[PDB]
């Protein structure tokens, strides 16, 4: 089933990361993949979304923003989901 | 491309019965399938969604909710994917 190993996990890394905590720190969110998990943080780091504070794992100004953002997105993406089902309720679909 | 044949010109078919209307004022909604559409109006009829005023079709309790039921959802899935488009921005996926 997709819901992790990109979307949750990662979520987490940026979660850890909302206030400098090392790789250790980030167990506490997931088994840490740490073998291939350096991947993620690497890609964050690649991409911007992570910072580097005293060698530990910090949220620059793009993982902040990508926090609300994400936020939403899932806040509204359930309500699309809840609401859709309202739609074949009502509609039925074909009863 | 899917957007039509069951979305968009149903749609059309519960906006023009809000008020009570033959089927042709459903043309005035599209190209009106008339030999098949029929199936669209007996369809949303059958699951309780239009309703019979003087041999028109009118809007029941059923269809006025599914009206604001399909707004927010089209409301809400847009913003879901403008918000995604937003992920996928600044965690710029993989650059």
């Amino acid at each position: 089933a997709k819901k992790k190993s990109k979307l949750e996990i990662i979520q987490a890394i940026l979660e850890a990361c909302k206030s400098g905590s090392p790789k250790t720190r980030i167990m506490y969110g997931a088994n840490l993949s740490y073998a291939l998990t350096g991947r993620y943080i690497k890609m964050l780091m690649d991409l911007e979304i992570i910072r580097q504070e005293g060698k530990q794992y910090m949220l620059t100004k793009k993982g902040e923003e990508l926090l609300e953002d994400i936020r939403k997105f899932n806040e509204m993406r359930k309500n699309m989901d809840q609401l859709k089902e309202k739609i074949n309720s009502v509609l039925s679909i074909r009863q």
